[PDB]
DNA sequence: TTTT
């Protein structure tokens, strides 16, 4: 069991061939605090890919470096 | 090529 939801739409950075693209959005998983994700996602957002979650902690950490 |  296991469960998404994206709240918000941040950055789209790319898309590719088939129509995946790579996204900064706020997803909760399993009804949790939506965080911070950046993820390919296919056309219709129904099926996820490859990415990383970062907890709001995470994401000030690396914009302030950056 | 693609699932926390």
């Amino acid at each position: 069991e296991f469960t998404f939801e994206i709240e918000e739409h941040l950055l789209t950075l790319s898309e590719n061939e088939k129509g995946w693209t790579k996204e900064i959005n706020r997803v909760s998983f399993n009804g949790a605090p939506a965080k911070f994700d950046i993820r390919a996602w296919s056309p219709d957002h129904t099926k996820m890919g490859k990415g990383i979650t970062l907890s709001n902690e995470e994401f000030q950490t690396m914009v302030d470096a950056f």
